[PDB]
Parts: C-alpha cells; structure tokens; sequence
C-alpha cells in the first residue's frame, strides 16, 4: 500500500551515514532497503573502505534482521565484483544483469536463502513490457570474422563464419551474445561507420562479446584506433603482423570482458 | 553459520559424498554429489586426431597457434 522514500547526497558520507539515518527515521526490524544508486556511483569507493562498509552493514542486517538491496550501474566493476566475490562471507547474494540487445543475461553467482543454496547460475531475462520476464555461454566458442580477415583462408574451426563485409557481420552479431567479432580494414572510409557499427555492438551488447577489428591495409592511424577502442572494440590488429599474429590476439580476448 | 556442509552415505561398497555448500577461499560451490571408496582404509574419489594439427612453431614463423587443433613444437624434434 505504501512505502518510504528516502534521499541522500551523491557522496560517500551519506552511504556512511545511511545506517544511523535511517535508524533515526526507521526501524528496521523487518523492513527491506533498495539502494537505487547513480551510474558508477560506487567507482570512487575505496577497497578497504568497502570492505568494512559491507561488514557493517552484513552485521546492521543480521541485528536489526533486515534485508538490504543494492542495484549498481556500472561498467567497470570486474574489480568490484571480484571484491564482492572475496567478501562471500558477509554477502548472501551477488547477481549481474548484461544487456544483449534483445535479451538480458542475468549471473548469479551464489545465492542462499531459506530454500537452499544456488552457485554460478546463468539464465536470461528479457524486458517485456516493461515487466522482467525469465526466457525458458551459448556462442562464446563461435568466432565470427570477415573473408578479407583470413586473406582467403578458409573457416579455422566449426566455430568460425566468414562475411563479405562488414555489414552482414554486424547484422549477424546483433542475435549473437558471446560470439567473436573480427572486422576488416581496408580504407579510411571504413572507419567511421566500422566506429558507429562497433559502438552499436558496445550499446546493445555488453561485454560479453569480443569486437575485433583486423588492419588488411595501412589505413589508419593513432587517433582513429582510439576512436575504435573507445567505441567498444578490444584492441586493433596492426596491418603489420602476420595472419596469425591476429588469430592469437583474437584467442587473447577469449574469456575477457570489455569493463571501459 | 555453516562455511560448509557435507553428508557421507554408506551405499553396499562405495560411499556417496552430498555437499549441500561449501565455502573456501578459492571459492563457493553448492548441491556437489561425488562417489567415493574405501580402498585399504583410504577415502579415494572414483574417476581421432585428423582435425587436430601439430606443427613447428617455426611454421607460422613463431606465432602462436591459429586454433584448438593447433599445437606448437620448438624444433622438428619434439613434434617428431
Ligand atoms: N607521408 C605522409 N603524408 C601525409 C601525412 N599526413 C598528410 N600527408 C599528406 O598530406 C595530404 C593530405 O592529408 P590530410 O590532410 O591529413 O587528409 C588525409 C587523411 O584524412 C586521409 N588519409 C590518407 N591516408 C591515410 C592513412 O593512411 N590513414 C588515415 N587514417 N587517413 C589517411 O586522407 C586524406 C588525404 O591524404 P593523402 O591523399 O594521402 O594526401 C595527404 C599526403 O600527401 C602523413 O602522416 N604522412
Ligand atoms: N601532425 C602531423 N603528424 C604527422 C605528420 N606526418 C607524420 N606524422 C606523425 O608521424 C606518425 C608516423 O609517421 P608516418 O610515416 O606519417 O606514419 C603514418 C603514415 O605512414 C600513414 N599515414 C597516415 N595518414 C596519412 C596521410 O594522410 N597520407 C599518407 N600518405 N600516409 C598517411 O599512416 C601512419 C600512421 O600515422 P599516425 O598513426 O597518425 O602517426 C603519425 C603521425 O603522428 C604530419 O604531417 N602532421
């Protein structure tokens, strides 16, 4: 029927303060919080700094038996989650939400309520709506490339599709999720729209997917390759080195998240 | 209040080993079901190549290799 909004300061001082404020206004004896917080709110938080802020608020919790929820927009978190991940013990739940474009990806990995214990579970969940609705990893294998990439070489593997462009290629990535995108350059007129293509598969898809893109010819420069790695593209594969040298940069980003 | 727990269930000749979580420094894991024995007073867990592609690593002039199938020798040694 009701519920109680609360406002606070963009600042450190008032997640610190959070739980004396609200003792002054509620008490949270079987009551939930959501921490509905700005977009990389939490990047200027100090590691030890965070670490004794969960342990203070785990201990709040378990004392005051309150539930406190926290949903983070953020993109460069891998740390973040990795602390997350240390500080298990205090925690009780640690879930990612990736956008794909069409569909959400949502990790869990590890969750424990009274109804048992769940680790490292991956399921998805599309937007419907406006409702969050569960769909009832899958292409991370799968590498997706141009034909002048490979210099005529046929596909490497099962898991390698060739295009003619660059084009059908990210027409192609649009319904892939963790597929390896290798794009081809071939004159200064690629680089601004292979940019625009690049920051549509950063937008819609998270950091899942590996973008790519090979140098065929000496077309670029510095400021254009930062353009293409600000866009959403792990790295550009010099013109320079061999056929490869560009395969093994490709087998690098494997299992490597875009957190910029 | 528990960083893990574990049942031990005697099943005619090998144990069944249930870990409903588990926490360790390395990790969490949780609903484990493994198979064990007691061999001589010891608890001990119970247990083609024409893609495949083996080449000198001087082959793709010292690059690493293209794929899975891919494997890197030193010198025409090793690889023979
Ligand atoms: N050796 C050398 N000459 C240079 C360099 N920068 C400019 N020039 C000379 O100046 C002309 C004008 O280039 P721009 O005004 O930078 O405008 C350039 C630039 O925007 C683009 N462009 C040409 N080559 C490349 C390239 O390799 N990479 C990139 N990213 N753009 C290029 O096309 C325009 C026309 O350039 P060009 O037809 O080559 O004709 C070039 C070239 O004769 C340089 O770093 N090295
Ligand atoms: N401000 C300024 N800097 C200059 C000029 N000429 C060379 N540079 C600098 O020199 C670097 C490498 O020398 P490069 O032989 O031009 O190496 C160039 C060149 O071989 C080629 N290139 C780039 N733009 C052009 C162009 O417009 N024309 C021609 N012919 N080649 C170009 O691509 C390479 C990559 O260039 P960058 O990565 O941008 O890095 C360039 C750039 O920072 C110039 O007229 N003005």
């Amino acid at each position: 029927e009701k519920i109680k909004l609360f406002s606070m300061l963009n600042h450190e001082k008032g997640l610190y303060y959070l739980t004396r404020d609200l003792q002054c206004s509620i008490d949270p004896h079987n009551y939930l919080f959501i921490l509905v917080c700005a977009n990389n709110a939490w990047q200027n938080i100090p590691a030890e700094r965070l670490r004794s802020w969960l342990d203070k608020m785990n201990k709040w919790s378990r004392l005051n038996h309150c539930s406190l929820l926290v949903i983070n927009p953020g993109n460069n978190n891998d740390k973040q989650f990795s602390l997350l991940l240390e500080e298990y013990r205090s925690l009780f739940g640690l879930a990612s939400l990736r956008f794909q474009g069409d569909q959400h990806l949502l990790d869990i990995a590890f969750w424990c309520n009274e109804k048992g214990v769940s680790a490292r579970q991956q399921l998805s969940v599309q937007q419907q709506n406006g409702i969050w609705t569960l769909v009832q990893r899958s292409d991370e294998k799968r590498i997706l490339s141009n034909v002048a990439v490979l210099e005529g070489a046929p596909p490497l593997s099962e898991h390698w599709q060739l295009f003619n462009n660059n084009e059908v290629l990210f027409n192609e990535a649009r319904t892939a999720q963790a597929a390896t995108v290798v794009f081809s350059l071939q004159q200064n007129a690629q680089i601004e729209p292979l940019a625009r293509s690049i920051h549509t598969l950063r937008r819609q898809r998270g950091s899942a997917m590996k973008i790519l893109v090979r140098e065929n010819t000496a077309s670029l420069r510095a400021t254009d390759e930062r353009l293409l790695l600000a866009c959403g593209a792990n790295m550009v594969i010099p013109w320079n080195a061999p056929l490869s040298r560009c395969l093994t940069m490709i087998e690098s980003v494997q299992g490597q998240k875009f957190s910029r």
